[PDB]
């Protein structure tokens, strides 16, 4: 026997609609997460400041993520980058919202790290994950994408675009690379190693 602990956790009500009810485009997770933040903002359930956009990437833009819908099986999807929503409930328990995961939506933080992320120790160094964590309030206010990264030299779509106009701010129409970058001298929020990330938000 072992005590694994979270009263606020046990009766947790999701901040999102059911998985099938959410706005979703494959290979546009940065926008998928943005739309989850917009929903949470417009609904008066949770404060936006309890929520974070999490960009997962590295120097070489090759990060393995397990339990992905794209490749349903044992082995991982290798992304250039991936974005999920992290909700730290007032009690201090963390939940992951990943529309691309075969894990539950939402999923307990420790469970998502355990099955989807795993440890960076036994992983070839060039594949190791870094995490950029941005306040959902900050993400909604500052993120902009013209989707120019998703169209080839001929100007054709690599993947079909989301069915709504490009997200832009007063300040910029495209700053995606400042979120994809795991250079802490660049962009918004904080850049964390795997251990820093799991320690800060983990049970």
């Amino acid at each position: 026997q072992a005590m694994e602990g979270g009263p606020a956790a046990v009766h947790y009500q999701p901040a999102s609609p059911p998985r099938d009810a959410c706005v979703y485009s494959s290979c546009y997770s940065e926008e998928n997460v943005w739309k989850l933040c917009e929903y949470i903002k417009n609904h008066d359930q949770y404060p936006l400041e309890e929520c974070y956009a999490v960009f997962i990437s590295n120097e070489r833009k090759m990060i393995p993520i397990w339990k992905q819908q794209a490749r349903p099986g044992d082995g991982p999807v290798i992304w250039d980058y991936h974005v999920v929503l992290l909700h730290v409930s007032s009690g201090g328990q963390s939940f992951i919202y990943d529309l691309d995961t075969v894990l539950p939506f939402p999923c307990l933080f420790d469970t998502y790290v355990e099955d989807a992320i795993k440890s960076d120790d036994d992983i070839h160094p060039q594949f190791r994950r870094k995490f950029r964590v941005i306040c959902a309030d900050s993400y909604l206010k500052n993120f902009a994408s013209d989707r120019s990264h998703m169209k080839d030299s001929s100007g054709n779509w690599r993947e079909p675009p989301p069915p709504y106009p490009c997200i832009e701010t007063g300040d910029s129409k495209m700053n995606l690379n400042d979120f994809i970058s795991m250079d802490p001298k660049v962009g918004w929020g904080a850049v964390y190693t795997l251990s820093e990330f799991t320690h800060r938000f983990g049970s």
